[PDB]
C-alpha cells in the first residue's frame, strides 16, 4: 500500500518569527508528492526505519492512537521512552518502566522527571540531544486517507534525553495507521507569513520545478532557463597502480641503527625502490611529539612521496621546538637550520632509555660557536677555531680558541627537560623525484573510456586512463599540459602511456515554463554525451525530457548549438533547432522592385535604466555600525573606507547628473494647455491628469502601480521626488507637444503637434503630405497604438523587463549585503554587537580583522559591481540623454536607434527609477511588385530622380518615394538630366513629362 | 570585437573541483559563488 504524500511534514526548523521572507535550510523534511506507505488499524506494528525520522498522521474518532516508543534497541537495553496520557497529566519518561510482552498501553533512570473530524501529527526526535514535541490537531471533512493542505508543525517543550533513534515501533493500544517518510539530508525553500504561519514549503533537490524554485528563491519561477548545480560523473571505483616494487624498505634501519650521527655530521639516507605504509609508524605509540609541518600527522599512510631524508641527530628535550621553521638559537642558527618553506614532516619519540650510556653518552656533538647563521639543509664540515677576542692563535688556547663544537654529557641524571633523546627528525620533502614510498594498497586493471578515482604513483585525480602514443624519454615519468595540469602519466607496471583526461561534467541547467502555466519539468545536461548520464543528444549536448521535434519553431528558453525549448502541443515541452526567422526568400531580379502600398505607425517601448536607487553605506554604520572599536580598526585601513563613501556619494551625484542630463535639459517651466485640442491625439492617457492627485500621466499611473533599510546602510532620496520627476517628464512632453524640437535648442518656439508630425514625416524622407492627407486615420492608428501599449503594459508584466531587471538587480546587490551581515567570514559569528559582546579586545582585533576584511571585501565587491553598474547605468543614461535629445528634443536620422522603424519622435515617461520613451515610428506594412530600371532614357538623356524611385507596374513608369508607394509621372522638377543613354546598363525606353510643357504649350 | 568567449566558469567546481570540503569551506563565506555564477551567466547571456 503506497500513498502520494502530498503537502504533509513541514515544521519549524527554527521558532525566530519571519515575514514576508523565503528562507532556505538544510534539515530533515519529507519530500512533497512522493511515495509513502498506507496502513490500517485491524487486526501492525513492525518495526520501520527511524533513520532520521518520519512524518506520523492520525484518522482518530476515539482516542485509540495514543503512544509511541522510539529508540535503538527499544527493548529497555537502551534508554526508550513511553508516552501515556491518563486524562489529566501528560506523562513522557525514559525511565525503567515494565512492558508488556507485547507493548501496549491499557484501554536507567537517567532522565529525572517522575509525575474524519481530527487529525493528529506527532514527530518525536533528537537534533543534537534537543529532544522536539512536534504536535497539531487539525479538523477536517475527509475520510478516505490523508488530507490535502498544508500545516505548520510547531514545537511545544525540549527536554533531556538526547536519543538515539536509528529504527523506530509504533505504539498500540491493546486489551495504528501512519506514514513513514525517510527523511534525507534536504534542503528546503520555507515561507512564512505576516502572522508567523508556515503556509508553505518546497522539497528542492526532488524535481526541476523544484529545483529552480529554491536556487531562484521563489515559489513561482518565470518561464526560462536556469543554471541549478553540477553534474559529474561519480567514479564507480578506485584504481591504485603503483610500480611493482619488491622489498620492504629500511625504515627501521634508520631507526634501529647501532649507532646515530651527530648534528654536526648528520646523514642524508636516501630511499628509492621501497614500500613506506607509516601504518608501523602510527601504531608505535613511542612518539613524544609528533609535530608535522607541511603533512598532515594522521593522514600519511595513504600519501606517496617522491624522496625522503633521515636527518637523525641528538638534540636537548627543551630544544624539540626549534626544529620549526622560522625558529632561531643556538642550534638553529649554528647546526641545523629549516626553511621558512620547508614541506616536510618532523619525528621525536620519547626515548630516554637507548640512546643514553650509563656512564654517559659522550659521541654526540653540536656547534655553539660561529661567526655566521647557517643556511637551510646545507652541511658544514669545517672546523676552523672560532673567533671571539682579538688576536689569533697559532694552534694555541687563550683569545679566540675555544673549539666551536663541543659535546653533550648524556646521562640519565639530568632534568627533564635535559634528558637524552634518541630524536630523529626524519626530514621529509615533498619534491618531484621519481616517487617510490607509496603505500601498498594492491593494484588494480586499468579501466578505459570510463572516469574513475586514480592514484597514480601518489598522484590522485578523476579522469579516465586511454592509451597514448606519446613517446617519452625513459627516465622521463609525468605528462603535463599547457596549463601545467597533467596530461598523461606512465603505467609504472607495465611501460605504457596513459593519457588522463577527466569525464564529462559541467553544471545542469533547467528548462521550465511558468508555474502559472505548467509543471511539466525537464532537465538539460549539456556538453555530455548520451551515454554516460525521450532522450535527445545534440551538439550542446545531453537534453532529458524534451521531445526533439523536426519543425522549427521560435527560441524560448534557450539551450546551445541552435537548440530551443519552448511549451507547445496536450502541450508538451519541446526540443527543436531553433528558426532563424520565417524561411523566406526574396524575389531578387536584376528588375525587381518592391516598394510599400500601405504602411502604420508602430509604437515600441524602449525602456531604460536610467538612475538608480542612492545608495550610501557608511564606513561606521554600515561596516562596524555603532562600535567605537570596529569604527577605529576600519581607520586602521587609513582613507581606504573614505574613498569608498568618496565613490559611493559620486555614485549618488553623477546618478542625478545623468537624471538632470535627461530631464534637466530644459530651462524653463512648461505646463500643458487647458485645452487638449491637439489635432485629434487624445494625450490624456500619455499626459498628467488634472483629476488624479498626484499630476501624473495615466500611463505613468500603470507605470506605478502594476510595476512598483534601518540597519546600517540607508537609501538617500533623490534630489528630483517622483512627482517632480513627474514634473520634469510633464515639462518634456509640453515641450515636445507644442514646442518640438526648438527649445532643446534655444528659445521655446510654440509649433502644433501636427506640424511636428509633418515635419518629423520629412525627417525620415517620406513626404509630409501623406500624413495631413490621412491625419484622421492615424489619429485612429496612433491613438489605438497607445491603447495597445494600455493594455500591453497593463497585462504583460514582462513588458517592463529593462526595469523590473535592473530594481531588481539592485535589490539583490543590496540583498547579498544584507545577506553578508548573515555570513560568517571565518569570524564565530555575523553580528557585529554579538561579535563584539562577547570577544575580548586583544582576540577581538583578530576576529574584528577578520569579519572586516570579509566584509569590506564583499563591500568592495559591491561598489565595483555598482560602479561597473551605474558605468552601464551611465552608458546607457547618455544614452538616453542623446536619446531624449534627438528622439525627443529632435528627430534623429538614425534608422534602428530609436526602437525598429523609421524613427518619428519618442514620449518620455517617468518610471521607478528608469524612463520609459514610447517612440512612434514608420513600418511599411502592404508591398507590391513592379518593374524597376536604373534610369529613365527621354530625348537621349539618362534621367536620375532627385527623390524617389523610378517604378512600373508593368503598363506605366512613375517615380515614387522609398518608403510608400506614391505613382507620379516622371517630373523634372523630381528627376534631373544628366549623361547619355549609351553608357548605363538596364536603362529603358520612356518619356519623361516636364511640368513645364504643358505650361510651355498652353 | 562583438563577443568573448562565452566562458561559463563555475565558482565551486573553479575554486574546488572534485572536493566536498573545500566547497563547504567555501559556501561558508556565504553568496561569493551564487553572485560569482549570476555574474558569469549575466555575462554569457550578455554575449547570447
Ligand atoms: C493572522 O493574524 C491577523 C491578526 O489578527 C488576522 O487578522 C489574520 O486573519 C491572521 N491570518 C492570516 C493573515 O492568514
Ligand atoms: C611485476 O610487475 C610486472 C608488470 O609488468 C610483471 O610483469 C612481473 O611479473 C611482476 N613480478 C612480480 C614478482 O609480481
Ligand atoms: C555520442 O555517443 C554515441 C554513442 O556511441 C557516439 O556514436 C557519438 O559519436 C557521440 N557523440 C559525439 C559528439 O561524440
Ligand atoms: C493601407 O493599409 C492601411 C492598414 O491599416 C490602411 O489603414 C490604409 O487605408 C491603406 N491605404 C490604402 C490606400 O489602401
Ligand atoms: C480622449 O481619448 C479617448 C480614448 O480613451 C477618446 O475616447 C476621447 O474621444 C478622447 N477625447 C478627445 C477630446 O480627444
Ligand atoms: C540582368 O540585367 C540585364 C539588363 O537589365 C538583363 O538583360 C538580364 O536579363 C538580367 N539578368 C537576369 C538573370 O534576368
Ligand atoms: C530605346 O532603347 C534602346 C535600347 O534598348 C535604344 O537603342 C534606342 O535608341 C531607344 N530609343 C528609341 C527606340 O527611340
Amino acid at each position: 500500500a503506497y500513498t502520494n504524500s502530498f503537502t504533509r511534514g513541514v515544521y519549524y526548523p527554527d521558532k525566530v518569527f519571519r515575514s514576508s521572507v523565503l528562507h532556505s535550510t538544510q534539515d530533515l523534511f519529507l519530500p512533497f508528492f512522493s511515495n509513502v506507505t498506507w496502513f490500517h488499524a485491524i487486526h501492525d506494528n513492525p518495526v520501520l526505519p527511524f533513520n532520521d525520522g518520519v512524518y506520523f498522521a492520525s484518522t482518530e474518532k476515539s482516542n485509540i492512537i495514543r503512544g509511541w516508543i522510539f529508540g535503538t534497541t527499544l527493548d529497555s537495553k537502551t534508554q526508550s521512552l513511553l508516552i501515556v496520557n491518563n486524562a489529566t497529566n501528560v506523562v513522557i519518561k525514559v525511565c525503567e518502566f515494565q512492558f508488556c510482552n507485547d507493548p501496549f498501553l491499557g484501554v536507567n533512570c537517567t532522565f529525572e522527571y517522575v509525575s474524519f473530524k481530527n487529525l493528529r501529527e506527532f514527530v518525536f526526535k533528537n537534533i543534537d540531544g534537543y529532544f522536539k514535541i512536534y504536535s497539531k490537531h487539525t479538523p477536517i471533512n475527509l475520510v478516505r486517507d490523508l488530507p490535502q493542505g498544508f500545516s505548520a508543525l510547531e514545537p511545544l517543550v525540549d527536554l533531556p534525553i538526547g536519543i538515539n533513534i536509528t529504527r523506530f515501533q509504533t505504539l498500540l493500544a491493546l486489551h495504528a495507521a501512519y506514514y513513514v517518510g525517510y527523511l534525507q539530508p534536504r534542503t528546503f525553500l520555507l515561507k512564512y507569513n505576516e502572522n508567523g504561519t508556515i503556509t508553505d514549503a518546497v522539497d528542492c533537490a526532488l524535481d526541476p520545478l523544484s529545483e529552480t524554485k529554491c536556487t531562484l528563491k521563489s515559489f513561482t519561477v518565470e518561464k526560462g532557463i536556469y543554471q541549478t548545480s553540477n553534474f559529474r560523473v561519480q567514479p564507480t571505483e578506485s584504481i591504485v597502480r603503483f610500480p611493482n616494487i619488491t622489498n620492504l624498505c629500511p625504515f627501521g634501519e634508520v631507526f634501529n641503527a647501532t649507532r646515530f650521527a651527530s648534528v654536526y655530521a648528520w646523514n642524508r639516507k636516501r630511499i628509492s625502490n621501497c614500500v613506506a605504509d607509516y601504518s608501523v609508524l602510527y601504531n608505535s605509540a613511542s612518539f613524544s611529539t609528533f609535530k608535522c609541518y607541511g603533512v598532515s600527522p594522521t593522514k600519511l599512510n595513504d600519501l606517496c612521496f617522491t624522496n625522503v631524508y633521515a636527518d637523525s641527530f641528538v638534540i636537548r628535550g627543551d630544544e624539540v621546538r626549534q626544529i620549526a621553521p622560522g625558529q632561531t638559537g643556538k642550534i638553529a642558527d649554528y647546526n641545523y637550520k629549516l626553511p621558512d618553506d620547508f614541506t616536510g614532516c618532523v619525528i621525536a619519540w620519547n626515548s630516554n632509555n637507548l640512546d643514553s650510556k650509563v656512564g654517559g653518552n659522550y659521541n654526540y656533538l653540536y656547534r655553539l660557536f660561529r661567526k655566521s647563521n647557517l643556511k637551510p639543509f646545507e652541511r658544514d664540515i669545517s672546523t676552523e677555531i672560532y673567533q671571539a677576542g682579538s688576536t689569533p692563535c697559532n694552534g694555541v688556547e687563550g683569545f679566540n680558541c675555544y673549539f666551536p663544537l663541543q659535546s653533550y654529557g648524556f646521562q640519565p641524571t639530568n632534568g627533564v627537560g635535559y634528558q637524552p633523546y634518541r630524536v630523529v627528525v626524519l626530514s621529509f620533502e615533498l619534491l618531484h623525484a621519481p616517487a617510490t614510498v607509496c603505500g601498498p594498497k594492491k593494484s588494480t586493471n586499468l579501466v578505459k573510456n570510463k572516469c574513475v578515482n586514480f592514484n597514480f604513483n601518489g598522484l590522485t585525480g578523476t579522469g579516465v586512463l586511454t592509451e597514448s602514443n606519446k613517446k617519452f624519454l625513459p627516465f622521463q615519468q609525468f605528462g603535463r599540459d599547457i596549463a601545467d595540469t597533467t596530461d598523461a602519466v606512465r603505467d609504472p607496471q607495465t611501460l605504457e602511456i596513459l593519457d588522463i583526461t577527466p569525464c564529462s561534467f559541467g553544471g545542469v541547467s533547467v528548462i521550465t515554463p511558468g508555474t502559472n502555466t505548467s509543471n511539466q519539468v525537464a532537465v538539460l545536461y549539456q556538453d555530455v554525451n548520451c551515454t554516460e548520464v525521450n532522450v535527445f543528444q545534440t551538439r550542446a549536448g545531453c537534453l532529458i525530457g524534451a521531445e526533439h521535434v523536426n519543425n522549427s519553431y521560435e527560441c524560448d528558453i534557450p539551450i546551445g548549438a541552435g537548440i530551443c525549448a519552448s511549451y507547445q502541443t496536450s502541450q508538451s515541452i519541446i526540443a527543436y533547432t531553433m528558426s532563424l526567422g520565417a524561411e523566406n526568400s526574396v524575389a531578387y531580379s536584376n528588375n525587381s522592385i518592391a516598394i510599400p502600398t500601405n504602411f502604420t505607425i508602430s509604437v515600441t517601448t524602449e525602456i531604460l535604466p536610467v538612475s538608480m536607487t542612492k545608495t550610501s553605506v557608511d564606513c561606521t554604520m554600515y561596516i562596524c555600525g555603532d562600535s567605537t572599536e570596529c569604527s577605529n580598526l576600519l581607520l586602521q585601513y587609513g582613507s581606504f573606507c573614505t574613498q569608498l563613501n568618496r565613490a559611493l556619494t559620486g555614485i549618488a551625484v553623477e546618478q542625478d547628473k545623468n537624471t538632470q542630463e535627461v530631464f534637466a535639459q530644459v530651462k524653463q517651466i512648461y505646463k500643458t494647455p487647458p485645452i487638449k485640442d491637439f489635432g485629434g491625439f487624445n494625450f490624456s492617457q500619455i499626459l498628467p491628469d488634472p483629476s488624479k492627485p498626484s499630476k501624473r500621466s495615466f500611463i505613468e499611473d500603470l507605470l506605478f502601480n502594476k510595476v512598483t533599510k534601518f540597519n546600517g546602510l540607508t537609501v538617500l532620496p533623490p534630489l528630483l521626488t517622483d512627482e517632480m520627476i513627474a514634473q520634469y517628464t510633464s515639462a518634456l512632453l509640453a515641450g515636445t507637444i507644442t514646442s518640438g524640437w526648438t527649445f532643446g535648442a534655444g528659445a521655446a518656439l510654440q509649433i502644433p503637434f501636427a506640424m511636428q508630425m509633418a515635419y518629423r514625416f520629412n525627417g525620415i524622407g517620406v513626404t509630409q503630405n501623406v500624413l495631413y492627407e490621412n491625419q484622421k486615420l492615424i489619429a485612429n492608428q496612433f491613438n489605438s497604438a497607445i491603447g495597445k501599449i494600455q493594455d500591453s503594459l497593463s497585462s504583460t508584466a514582462s513588458a517592463l523587463g529593462k526595469l523590473q531587471d535592473v530594481v531588481n538587480q539592485n535589490a539583490q546587490a543590496l540583498n547579498t549585503l544584507v545577506k553578508q551581515l548573515s555570513s560568517n567570514f571565518g569570524a564565530i559569528s555575523s553580528v557585529l554587537n554579538d561579535i563584539l559582546s562577547r570577544l575580548d579586545p586583544p582576540e577581538a582585533e583578530v576576529q574584528i580583522d577578520r569579519l572586516i576584511t570579509g566584509r569590506l571585501q564583499s563591500l568592495q565587491t559591491y561598489v565595483t559591481q555598482q560602479l561597473i553598474r551605474a558605468a552601464e547605468i551611465r552608458a546607457s543614461a547618455n544614452l538616453a540623454a542623446t536619446k531624449m535629445s534627438e528622439c525627443v528634443l529632435g528627430q534623429s536620422k538614425r534608422v534602428d536607434f530609436c526602437g525598429k522603424g523609421y524613427h518619428l519622435m519618442s514620449f518620455p515617461q517617468s518610471a521607478p527609477h528608469g524612463v520609459v520613451f514610447l517612440h512612434v515610428t514608420y513600418v511599411p506594412a502592404q508591398e507590391k511588385n513592379f518593374t524597376t530600371a536604373p534610369a529613365i532614357c527621354h530625348d537621349g538623356k539618362a534621367h536620375f530622380p532627385r527623390e524617389g524611385v523610378f517604378v512600373s507596374n508593368g503598363t506605366h513608369w512613375f517615380v515614387t518615394q522609398r518608403n510608400f508607394y506614391e505613382p507620379q509621372i516622371i517630373t523634372t522638377d523630381n528627376t534631373f538630366v544628366s549623361g547619355n543613354c549609351d553608357v548605363v546598363i538596364g536603362i529603358v525606353n520612356n518619356t519623361v513629362y516636364d511640368p513645364l510643357q504643358p505650361e510651355l504649350d498652353s
